[PDB]
């Protein structure tokens, strides 16, 4: 190609790893090579084949991003969009740490996560959105390089994902020849269709951090890029990653991500899945056929060693050796695909619980108050909406990826989305069995209504005669969505529109608490004044209504903020978020480039219903005193990994990630309660055709008392203040003045001052 | 979309502009129009007076080489000679005396110098001698040193032409004369030229005219991207008067100006020749303005600041206090204007030896196989017109050196065609000194100085003398003028087939050539029978004195090339000379900052004598290269200041700050004494960037064997800068610095690498 493979090194931290994995590859046969190469039947999601003769074992790769799925003896941990709601780099550590310990202690060597900004967010109809984490590069970047530390900092190898440009689940179109009929034979995969600008400044920067937090691997995507397979797509893996990236570790297929197998050999993948899993209805592109195109001396063995040095290098560095991780014992795959029998363990620790609703507390977002919260001690409460409860059918009756149940049936609490990213629970802590604690304790009564509000006979007639009388009402929505299909609206899931229009006029107090996988659609209700509350609770994993019901209550003030926005309209969006179409080859060009989600609103000039980075607190807080501190700069020296990327103020003993200058300000707690405060900086980069401004960090003060003050600080990387050159292939700093901007949200910035170089 | 910045009188000014503001304030509308147009008189150009306010009329004049068409003078060498001295201290000393002389004479304004337009694109542009070196750097230090020189005797500077005046053909000065006008014919050939080869190449010696103080500039003929010089507000109200602070005036050229408003908001100050030579050169201004102020189409205030910027001068060289002597001669000529002239000798000792040196400084060796330099030759020949007089007299040519007609044998080509040439009260021949230092040695000399072709016997005349002769000089010329290209290299008149003869009869062929640029010799360049060729360029009055002495050893040849010698016109800049009959005539700059040796290096082609080539009658080595990063200082001496922007200015900080320093040592390796003239080269890195730029030079005079000596070469800041077209501002790039120093452009023995 224009674009040839670069041979791992091991870099930084994974130098003895390196050479302990090139010493073994050096021994493996050409058959040996092609079993580690592709995927083997077993238990896991995927797993590598043995090198028997070097003993080599299995690997057991697993999904996915809230930890061990389809297995039991585990615990449900909050989404990715719940956690990155926190705000709390503390909490996006602890829980892949936690996840982490769970993978390790079930047997898994590597981990089908964490989602590193594939998707990242250019649709919020995104039907797995909710397994990411911020809709912006910075924010986004941070949580991987947590995720990717926590998970590693665990027993577990990474497999970060999806890369690249991988922004809508419509048209995915993965490889599946099964019962004779072919995707092949009906529709090409989605191209995305991405600038240079465009994919350096936006796409490729969670995953610069994911690499130099380093993850092991880097699952690519089912879409193409630039009509090429991601797969498959040099410029994506040879050049970007391998290249300017630096990445040391290996390219895993999604699962029938791989299309073809000498193009896939030849341009940067490392690892072919599920190969004979899943009846190879996926493709099975490498295997026999790779050990065939080697002797047959079509596709290089050198190029092949180089795959296997990549998958070894993880098992040595993360001591898989010396420490070998348990037998995996579940069946993850599923009876008839797998009949194998499950054994069982239990892995759940203590502190676990505690983690899940310490996330839970410090997400739930508070967008609407018009006095009603924090409750005082309510004596007659009512509650609407089947997500108050359990599933009718069982907390795990949709089975192994969450989405098997019936299209009608009542899910109960929303805890996660459908999918390969969703995890069984051990039990779900209901919002109405949290709230009837706490009613009890205050000596009240309270009262649920969780059919189906339209087809259930009585149940309208249930909720007029209970309503009135109620000094508060809570209505509980939610809106499922999952992987294999964008939402085709901002509709709330089942009854819960008609939930709403009866609360409103039975009621004139109500809060509304909804669990979801994205934005949804409350323009009928949300202006009306009977709604005196809004909370916007995510997907908070098992410990959902313990999390809840002490911010309800006042003791502990709702911190945190949108990791997206909130606009009161499909409309507002980036236009052709989701391409529909039945063309072959369908496409999908990101023409807006850089601008998506608030930097999308901002340019347009779009007034949201909510705001990125929007979240209320039961008292206010005042910013002061910004100061840009040119004094206080450091060398970049903590990375685990580092990448190759140029930019133009390289010299020897430089770095892009080095930090330039620190960033202070003040703030005050004005109002009558403690809380906790999320500040947010912004900067504007001067250009042409530049975001009006980018968030460049955020830090979280908790617990600050009436009148005290506190500080925030935000280092400034020289990444942070650079521009992508498309004409230099290169990183700089533009001149001209840069604002910078400080605040409680992307639209509530009342500090600013000017930087230059 | 650039306005026009009011003048402050920057730096050295400060005192001179609050007087002019002061005088300017009190002027009614006529006498702003007055002081802003040419009037009739004795002088090339003549400013109204004020005469209320009683300031007078002031003398423009001619030219580079100094005071133009008066007797009582000298006549210097031209640009092109003290720039093969490599010499600040001639540079400078010539300058200072073209100063007096323009002072005594009584002119106010010197139309001088020429600071790079033309710098060098073309090898054939007719008027490329009037300039200095075919490279920024080397032509910066020159103008520095000529403005310096001119305004410290009492003489205001007009520095010319601003900018990217590349070729005579199509310049096409406005002209409206007997009924057919310039602007019915063709538009002046536009120079389409890119910002960074703008910022890097041709304003680079504007920049260092501005800094020593030029009190006024010279917009050119050119069009630049098919807008005019004169009335191109990139050019003038944002180029210069912004970016390069400038304080002074911009005084069109003669003809320049094509409009009246255009050019008055577009940031011409000054309509010359306005009255001047009967008005055919176009007259925009005067009670045209007038008429354009008073119904409101030109601002009153904009006026006020073109006035305020001739005054500054005024002010600034006390000329109101030490007002200089009348101008007594008729320079235009009968019948323009029909006026008496009176008579006035400025002639000063020291002139005449000053001249001397530099011709001596500056002739330059070419090759040597072994005749150089003459011991007591007892049997001399010598051949060609250039050796003697012209014969109908060394002034026939007329005001301009031009009039004579196309087979005259004009003798010793002392200075070239047009507006930069100047009268010479006499011509010491090489013939006449050869004679002289002949009787010395007791030895015979003839000299066949016909014209070889025409004449009845001259043939057979050069075929008896030469065989035996011990010595065969052979003296050598190519004439050009203004207001036209040189068609090719070809030798002037005879000079073909004098050399042809030359090498029939003669094994020991002495060239000496006296020109306005290159030619072509290669018809015998590489013949034995030629031992030795040397340049001597334009040396003016004292030619033959001051190449006798070099070639007889008194002193060793120490001058070398300021420009580069190709084999052939096809080795050069392509489109250097655009010809078309189109009425918009087109000339894309598209080698952008790769003219003279950077085309050359960049493409691979060797010259037969490169950019800074000049043989000794000795040998020098260089040694021990040292890069001092501690030896920096602070600009304090400019005299004017630019505002040129770049990207590590603070508060008190300057482009032209020495950032570093650079030492070497010569040796006198041979076996004479011998001055050396040191070059340093620098490699920038980057995009595109010549494998090589001058960046500084220094002369050794009279090295004795065995001796050595240290060469220093300070190095500014805007010496290893790049412009940003993107961020509009100078950088020092990032990467590694070659740092190259030797005795030309090819030969380069120390070499060192400096990154920031
Ligand atoms: C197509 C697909 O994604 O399959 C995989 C198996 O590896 C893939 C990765 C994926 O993350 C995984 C494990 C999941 O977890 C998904 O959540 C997941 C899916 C999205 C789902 O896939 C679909 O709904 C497909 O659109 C659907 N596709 C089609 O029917 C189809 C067939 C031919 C041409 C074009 C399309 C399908 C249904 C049932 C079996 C295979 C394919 C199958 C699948 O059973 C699950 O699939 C299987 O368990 C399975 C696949 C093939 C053979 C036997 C079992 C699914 C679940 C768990 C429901
Ligand atoms: C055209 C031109 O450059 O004229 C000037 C006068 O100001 C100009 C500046 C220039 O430096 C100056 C003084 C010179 O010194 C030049 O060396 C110089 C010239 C370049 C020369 O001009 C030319 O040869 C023109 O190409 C020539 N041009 C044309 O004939 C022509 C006519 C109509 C349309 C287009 C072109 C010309 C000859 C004679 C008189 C006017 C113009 C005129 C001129 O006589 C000299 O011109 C005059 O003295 C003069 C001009 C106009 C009317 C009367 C006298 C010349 C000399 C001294 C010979
Ligand atoms: C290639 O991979 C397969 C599957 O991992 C290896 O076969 C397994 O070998 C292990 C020992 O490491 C046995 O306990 C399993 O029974 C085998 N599984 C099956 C399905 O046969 C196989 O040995 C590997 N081949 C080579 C050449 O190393
Ligand atoms: C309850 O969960 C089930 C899946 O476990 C949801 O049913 C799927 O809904 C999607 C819409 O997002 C359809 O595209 C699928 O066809 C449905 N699956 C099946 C197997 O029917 C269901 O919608 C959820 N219930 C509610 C009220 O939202
Ligand atoms: C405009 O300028 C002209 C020409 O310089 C001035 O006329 C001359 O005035 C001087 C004194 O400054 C006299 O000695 C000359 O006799 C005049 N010459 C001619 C040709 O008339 C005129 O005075 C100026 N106009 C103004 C308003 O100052
Ligand atoms: C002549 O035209 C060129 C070509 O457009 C001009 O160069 C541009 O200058 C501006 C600054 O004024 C830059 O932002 C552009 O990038 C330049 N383009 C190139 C290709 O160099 C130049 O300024 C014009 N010169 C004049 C005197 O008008
Ligand atoms: C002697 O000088 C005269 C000028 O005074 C030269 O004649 C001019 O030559 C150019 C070509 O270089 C012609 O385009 C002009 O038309 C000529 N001028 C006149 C007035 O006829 C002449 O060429 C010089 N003699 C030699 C031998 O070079
Ligand atoms: C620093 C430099 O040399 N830049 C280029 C310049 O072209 C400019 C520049 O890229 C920018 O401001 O955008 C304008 C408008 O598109 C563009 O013209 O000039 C030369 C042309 O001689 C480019 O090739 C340079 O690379
Ligand atoms: C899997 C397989 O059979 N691959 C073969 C390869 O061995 C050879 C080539 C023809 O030389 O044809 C390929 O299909
Ligand atoms: C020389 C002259 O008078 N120029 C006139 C100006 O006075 C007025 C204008 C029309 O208002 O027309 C211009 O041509
Ligand atoms: C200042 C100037 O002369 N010209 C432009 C200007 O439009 C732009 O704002 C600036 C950025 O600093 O750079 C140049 O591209
Ligand atoms: C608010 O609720 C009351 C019943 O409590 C009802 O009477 C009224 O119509 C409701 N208002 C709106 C705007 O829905
Ligand atoms: C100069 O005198 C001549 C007569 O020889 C005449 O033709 C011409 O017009 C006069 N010039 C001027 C400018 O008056
Ligand atoms: C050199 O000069 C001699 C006369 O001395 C002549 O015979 C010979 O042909 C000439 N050689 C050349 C190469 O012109
Ligand atoms: O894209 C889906 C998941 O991210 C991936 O982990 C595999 O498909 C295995 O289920
Ligand atoms: O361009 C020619 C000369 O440089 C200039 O000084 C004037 O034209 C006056 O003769």
């Amino acid at each position: 190609t224009q674009w040839p493979a670069p041979l791992a090194n091991g870099g930084k931290s994974w130098a003895s790893a390196f050479k302990k994995a090139k010493a073994t590859v050096t021994e493996m046969t050409v058959e040996e090579l092609a079993n580690i190469t592709s995927g083997v039947i077993g238990l896991c999601s995927g797993v590598t084949g043995a090198v028997t003769r070097l003993g080599i074992p299995e690997f057991c790769l697993q999904d996915g991003p809230i930890g061990p799925r389809g297995v039991h003896g585990s615990s449900q941990f909050p989404a990715g969009l719940t956690v990155a709601a926190t705000w709390d780099r503390t909490l996006m550590y602890a829980r892949a740490r936690g996840m982490g310990q769970e993978f390790h202690d079930q047997g898994v060597h590597l981990a089908l996560a964490p989602v590193t900004g594939g998707p990242l967010g250019r649709t919020p109809l995104n039907g797995r959105g909710w397994e990411g984490t911020f809709a912006d590069p910075y924010a986004c970047g941070e949580a991987s390089y947590l995720s990717v530390k926590g998970l590693t900092d665990a027993g577990v190898a990474t497999v970060s994902k999806h890369w690249i440009a991988y922004e809508q689940e419509t048209s995915r179109n993965l490889y599946i020849d099964i019962d004779g009929v072919s995707q092949a034979d009906i529709q090409l995969p989605i191209s995305s269709n991405v600038d240079d600008l465009t994919m350096h400044e936006l796409y490729m920067w969670s995953f610069a951090e994911a690499v130099r937090a380093g993850t092991n691997h880097i699952m690519c995507s089912y879409n193409r890029i630039n009509n090429t397979h991601s797969c498959s797509n040099a410029k994506g893996l040879n050049q970007l990653l391998k290249t300017e990236l630096n990445f040391q570790g290996g390219v895993v297929s999604d699962w029938g991500g791989q299309w073809d197998s000498v193009p896939a050999a030849e341009n940067g993948l490392d690892v072919a899945m599920p190969g004979k899993g899943f009846l190879g209805a996926l493709g099975d592109f490498w295997g026999a056929t790779l050990v065939e195109l080697i002797n047959n001396g079509t596709v290089s063995e050198d190029l092949v060693r180089d795959k296997a040095v990549r998958i070894l290098t993880g098992y040595y560095y993360l001591g898989q050796d010396t420490n070998p991780p348990p037998p995996f014992v579940y069946n993850t795959i599923g009876a008839p695909t797998l009949n194998a029998t499950s054994g069982y363990r239990n892995v759940r620790k203590p502190g676990t619980a505690e983690l899940i609703k310490e996330i839970g507390s410090a997400s739930v977002t508070l967008l609407k108050n018009t006095g009603s919260l924090p409750l005082k001690h309510p004596q007659r409460i009512a509650v609407l909406g089947n997500d108050a409860t359990y599933n009718v059918l069982g907390p795990n009756a949709c089975g192994l990826a969450n989405s098997a149940c019936d299209i009608d049936n009542l899910n109960g609490t929303l805890t996660t989305g459908g999918g390969s990213g969703s995890a069984l629970s051990p039990y779900t802590i209901t919002p109405l069995e949290a709230l009837q604690k706490r009613a009890i304790e205050d000596n009240a009564e309270i009262a649920a209504v969780v059919a189906n509000s339209n087809t259930t006979t009585g149940a309208e007639d249930a909720i007029a005669a209970l309503l009135p009388d109620a000094d508060v009402t809570f209505v509980f929505l939610n809106r499922y969505s999952e992987e294999g299909a964008d939402a085709p609206d901002f509709s709330l899931g089942g009854d819960g529109d008609n939930l709403m229009d009866l609360a409103v006029t039975y009621s004139s107090n109500v809060v509304v608490v909804i669990h979801t996988t994205g934005v949804v659609d409350i323009e009928k209700w949300a202006d009306n004044p009977n709604v005196t509350a809004i909370l916007v609770a995510y997907l908070p994993g098992q410990e959902a209504g313990n999390s809840l019901v002490p911010v309800l209550y006042g003791d502990v003030a709702p911190s945190g903020k949108l990791p997206w926005t909130w606009g009161k309209s499909i409309d507002d969006y980036v236009p052709n978020g989701v391409v529909y179409t039945d063309a072959y080859s369908p496409q999908s060009n990101f023409t807006e480039g850089v601008f998506i989600d608030y930097r999308w609103f901002d340019k347009m000039g779009i007034t949201p219903r909510y705001e990125f980075g929007f979240g209320l607190s039961y008292t206010t807080f005042t910013y002061s005193n910004l100061i840009v501190d040119h004094g206080r700069w450091a060398k970049d020296y903590s990375s685990v990994m580092e990448t190759a990327e140029p930019f133009a103020e390289w010299d020897g003993t430089n770095s892009l990630y080095d930090v330039i200058f620190t960033v202070f300000a003040t703030i005050t707690n004005t109002g009558n309660l403690t809380g906790s405060e999320v500040a947010q900086l912004y900067i504007s980069i001067p250009g042409d055709n530049q975001p009006v401004r980018q968030l460049r960090g955020f830090d979280k003060i908790k617990d600050l008392p009436v009148g005290d003050s506190a500080v925030v600080t935000f280092p400034i990387r020289r990444k942070d203040v650079s521009s992508w050159s498309v004409v230099d292939q290169l990183w700089y700093v533009p001149n001209g003045d840069f604002l910078i901007s400080v605040g409680g949200s992307s639209r509530d910035l009342p500090l600013n001052t000017t930087w230059t170089p």
